[PDB]
């Protein structure tokens, strides 16, 4: 199985200055269900801005330095072995691998945040003519998330 795994806000912004530019403790609860046990890809510079592989789960990196290793880390080099990988896999980010890699995956996992944020890295567009709405959930609003999201889970036609 090979999903998206993004959360981007009304302009597909998913990131600025290495770093989210939003605040939301539910999207992470929802990152830990869908991811934990399971496998996330990402590119070098989304890893490094983490800066730890994230818990209870495969945490695999692309990149070209063949010097690269951290511990808990397992490393690729090319798009090509991320169809080798075992299991379900959640392509995790950034920009450059979302390119690379919105056209060849399963489904897609968006958390849709409701507002318009200052951004430097930005998700691909994509259109609801290629893509069927399995569900849409919207989120919680409370005292530690302050800002309306929408879980959409999408499946290609
Ligand atoms: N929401 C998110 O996912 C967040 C992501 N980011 C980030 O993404 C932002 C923009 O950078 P972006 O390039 O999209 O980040 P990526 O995570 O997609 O990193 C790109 C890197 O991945 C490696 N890579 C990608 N494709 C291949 C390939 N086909 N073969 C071998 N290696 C490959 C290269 O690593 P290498 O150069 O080592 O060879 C490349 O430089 C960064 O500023 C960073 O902060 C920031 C905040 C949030
Ligand atoms: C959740 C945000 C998020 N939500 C969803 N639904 N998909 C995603 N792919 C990401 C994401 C992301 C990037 C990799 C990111 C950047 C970051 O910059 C500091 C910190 C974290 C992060 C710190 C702690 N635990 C999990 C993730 C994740």
């Amino acid at each position: 199985t090979l999903s998206i795994l993004v959360a981007h806000d009304l302009q597909r912004v998913i990131g600025f200055e290495n770093q989210l530019p939003w605040h939301l403790p539910n999207d992470l609860k929802h990152v830990k269900k869908l991811s934990t046990g399971h496998t996330l890809v990402m590119g070098r510079k989304t890893f490094e801005s983490i800066g730890k592989p994230l818990p209870n789960r495969r945490n695999v990196v692309l990149t070209s330095d063949t010097s690269f290793n951290v511990e808990g880390v397992d490393v690729i080099h090319s798009i090509e072995d991320i169809y080798q990988l075992p299991g379900h896999v959640f392509i995790f980010g950034g920009q450059t691998l979302f390119e690379e890699m919105i056209d060849k995956v399963d489904d897609m996992y968006i958390t849709v945040i409701e507002g318009k944020f200052r951004g430097d890295t930005f998700f691909p567009p994509y259109t609801f003519e290629d893509w069927e709405v399995a569900s849409s959930v919207e989120g919680k609003l409370d005292e530690k998330n302050t800002i309306p999201h929408t879980f959409l889970h999408l499946i290609r036609k």
